[PDB]
């Protein structure tokens, strides 16, 4: 019951939801712990978000980053927002990729492995 | 009179300063219009910023992005925060790289070309 571009995201793979944003696990993680933080409102471009959505998207991103860097044993984090088509945006919904980074660094999984990861992550926001 | 890690940044190359953040031009742009948005307080890791600094850093980033994408004729934007050492962080001060992106895409310049760019950019925040 979360929109992401034109896909409906099952709650089981969503591990955080605030008043204006939500975070989900990826079907295709680039690295372990690769997660996405999106505003609840589906806007395509970042300039479309209102000031309060911007504050919340990034305060949630901060919280999510801390959790995934801990949980997936990274020693750093990469945050990247591909804003727009010439920037790599495939799904047209503003979102931040958060990736746990570690020294010197398919991986496709099931809806159930996704849901198990999300459940693990939910424990850090209790 | 702006700290950036352990460097002091001359105001002439800074084109926006809010209550908690500031934006500067790069000595080494990756692409035309590559600019940086940093909090005024020098914290190394993103988790170190307070909630209000986080909101402001990213609301300023939003504003800066719009301006540089316009001014440097890009059709998209890439936002990337390398948070931490294993993520590529050379200068230890939280900062967002904002890069104007266009279809299909040294470049080192003088303090005066930097200051001229900053001046151009300042006109969009008047
Ligand atoms: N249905 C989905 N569930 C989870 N992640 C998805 C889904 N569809 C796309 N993604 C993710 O959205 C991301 C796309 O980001 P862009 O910046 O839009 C490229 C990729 O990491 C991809 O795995
Ligand atoms: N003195 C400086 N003035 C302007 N930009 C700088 C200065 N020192 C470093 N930078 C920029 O800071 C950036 C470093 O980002 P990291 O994410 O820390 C790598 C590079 O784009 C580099 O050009």
């Amino acid at each position: 019951s979360f929109r992401f571009g034109q896909h409906l995201i099952k709650p089981s793979v969503v591990f955080l939801k605030t008043e204006l944003s939500f975070a989900l696990v990826n079907r295709k993680p680039v690295v372990p712990g690769h997660v996405l933080v999106c505003p609840l409102r589906p806007v395509e471009r970042f300039h479309d978000l209102r000031p309060d959505e911007v504050a919340d998207l990034f305060q949630t991103t901060q919280r999510v980053g801390t959790v995934v860097e801990k949980h997936f044993h990274g020693t750093s984090l990469t945050f990247s927002m591909q804003d727009g088509p010439e920037a790599g945006q495939t799904v047209k919904h503003v979102h931040v990729h958060v990736l746990p980074r570690k020294a010197g660094d398919a991986s496709w999984r099931s809806e159930e492995e996704m849901a198990a990861e999300a459940a693990a992550l939910r424990v850090y926001f209790q």
